[PDB]
């Protein structure tokens, strides 16, 4: 079945620039700016569009070793990005996949709002949960804040 979760985050970075960095260049940026959260990102197959698979490894001591994420859709106009966790981490005999959607929207103050949807697809009926969601949200926030800090400090990046 499907467990649906929606949340929002804010940033002081304009939407297009944040999308370019946080979404389109995550394979480079996440291990660079958040090494205590992400050890490495490996492109396994594909050239960045639908179906591209990446292996994201976590540092030693983290609850999980890695996940494989698959790009589902990338909308460069509307700053929408869809991807699925398809292997590793919580995925296995009780959880088929986690399908995610992020939209980054401009705000008139010059910042942005991120609208985030996570859908957990279970095999049979096993409960997803609050602890799993909390961990996911915390990781997302850590990554967002690290990328934002980098973009504040490097004005010529993604500009």
């Amino acid at each position: 079945g499907v467990f649906n979760y929606e949340t929002e985050a804010t940033s002081v970075i304009p939407a297009a620039r944040l999308f370019k960095a946080f979404i389109l260049d995550g394979d480079n940026l996440f291990p660079k700016v958040a090494p205590q959260a992400i050890s490495s990102v490996e492109n396994i197959e594909g050239n960045g569009g639908p179906g591209t698979i990446k292996k994201i490894s976590f540092p030693e001591g983290f609850p999980f070793k890695y996940v494989k994420d698959r790009v589902d859709e990338v909308d460069h106009t509307n700053f929408k990005y869809s991807y699925s966790v398809i292997e590793g981490g919580p995925v296995g005999d009780t959880l088929e996949k986690i399908s995610n959607e992020i939209k980054i929207v401009a705000t008139p103050n010059g910042g942005s709002i991120l609208k985030i949807n996570n859908k957990y697809h279970t095999k049979g009926d096993h409960e997803v949960k609050a602890e799993q969601i909390k961990a996911s949200k915390e990781m997302g926030e850590t990554l967002l804040r690290a990328v934002e800090s980098y973009l504040l400090a490097h004005s010529d990046a993604y500009n």
